[PDB]
């Protein structure tokens, strides 16, 4: 099957089938108050919100169709990741970002944390085919490691040009504490 | 890239085409069908085909496509615009794909020698890929890029590059 079909409308914007039983998405998108997902009442389901990753893993397996993928924390700097953005107007639009360091965002009245990313489409991300609008968070950030395909995290905000864009990841990592 | 645009992309033989007018059809000398005599129920000696390198104009008699407009086309587009390739999959999905467009050059791809301009793919992958590229059957989808307040067609597709992300455009000349 076609790794499109994993990505599927979640509350006001899209969410991510990692495995039959995992699904990722942004925090700012699902639901306030529902009473099921997917068929699954809330209170069996292992809900984990990181910041602005939102992971669910169901008791039974949901999408029987899809396969395991890998979920790593982020892409080395430097690695063209890949965001696959889906319009409800039923476009596909693959858009390539150069990776950066992780950092935090002041947007709204508050700040959003992720791995930093820069589109290769320039300033034209201002266009609708070129860059990302707020409907698409919850999106995957991918990109291939030899003949595979490594999920890092979920779009979850855009700089004010539209060009920076902020990969929510799995959380983020602090320096050790040796002895 | 409104829905007239993408209504504008038809099937067509081997894989696409594009209406310019009510009256202009451009696609690639690729994906023409050789063993036809009708070309949307006109006969081919009353159409004017002028074939541009890999890129084919069709100049019909009577005006075929009545609720299009007529639009822009341009002889290739300036190094560095950054157009779009609307692909239309016969699942009836929509792939938009980013990519920056270069130098006219000519290749060989597949033993075939393929003049046009190129282009370099903006999304990630390289430029033969199911999922996230272009794959033989989408030759015919235009290059679309937005001047000022106008939608402009510059080429067709026509050959993707193996083990990179470089496509090739068909345009109508080189300048």
């Amino acid at each position: 099957p076609s790794i499109w079909s994993r990505i599927v409308n979640f509350g006001s914007g899209w969410g991510f089938w990692v495995s039959p039983s995992l699904f990722i998405t942004s925090t700012h998108v699902i639901p306030q108050s529902a009473k099921e997902f997917f068929g699954v009442p809330i209170k069996q389901i292992q809900i984990h919100k990181s910041g602005e990753f939102c992971r669910l893993r169901f008791p039974k397996p949901i999408r029987t169709d899809v396969t395991g993928m890998i979920l790593e924390e982020g892409a080395p700097e430097g690695t063209v990741a890949t965001l696959l953005i889906k319009r409800p107007t039923g476009e596909l639009m693959p858009l390539a970002a150069r990776m950066g360091t992780h950092a935090t965002m002041k947007i709204q009245g508050r700040t959003v944390g992720g791995q930093m990313g820069m589109l290769l489409t320039g300033s034209n991300a201002k266009s609708m085919d070129l860059g990302t609008t707020p409907g698409d968070c919850g999106c995957p950030y991918i990109y291939k490691r030899g003949n595979d395909y490594v999920v890092i995290g979920v779009h979850t905000a855009a700089a004010r040009g539209g060009n920076t864009v902020i990969c929510a990841t799995q959380g983020s990592e602090g320096e050790a504490t040796l002895e």
